[PDB]
């Protein structure tokens, strides 16, 4: 039986990371997609675990050869990152569940290159919930905050493009629904 491939996305700052650690603890053999990158390893990073560290040129080949489900310029083109197709495919073929965490542009991209992946939008339990998180301690300027609220509204409007919507009402219930998606 082919492993399920789930693509997890949502608004920047909806609390995506916290759900991700829950899923990793709750599913022992879950394959968390390890992004390819062209930047250099920081100390303590392991190739094949934190990232697949490949050089700019080899990365360009992979792009050209259709080997990336998604890729993007990082820091305006300082370097690139993306999701390699092969390990996802090899994982699913071995029957292990696969989780890929990306931004909305990345999830959109992956749908085209791998339509059998299940795209999931992690939604806030309400607008006010999200707005409270975005204002947070109010350490940022009005302009920045206005910009964030506008970005949130645009991202939220995208949620219809996704295969599934998971409402982040409660960590454990959000986590639970995702587990149900990943393991058949």
């Amino acid at each position: 039986a082919v492993g399920r491939v789930v693509v997890l996305s949502g608004p920047s700052a909806v609390g995506k990371s916290t759900v991700v650690r829950c899923l990793r603890e709750r599913i022992p053999n879950l394959h968390f997609s390890v992004s390819a990158t062209t930047r250099c390893p920081r100390p303590g990073e392991v190739d094949g675990v934190d990232y697949h560290f490949i050089d700019p040129t080899r990365f360009q080949q992979l792009i050209d050869q259709g080997e990336l489900l998604e890729w993007a310029e990082i820091h305006g083109g300082l370097h690139r990152s993306g999701t390699l197709a092969q390990p996802v495919r090899a994982a699913a073929a071995t029957g292990v569940p696969v989780l890929i965490e990306v931004d909305l542009a990345g999830a959109r991209a992956i749908k085209k290159t791998m339509p059998e992946a299940v795209t999931v939008f992690l939604a806030p339990p309400s607008w006010q919930d999200l707005q409270a998180r975005l204002i947070g301690r109010g350490c940022e300027t009005a302009d920045v905050i206005q910009r964030r609220l506008d970005t949130a509204r645009i991202e939220l409007a995208a949620q219809g493009d996704f295969d599934k919507v998971v409402v982040n009402r409660r960590l454990e219930s959000a986590c639970a629904e995702l587990v149900s998606l990943l393991v058949g």
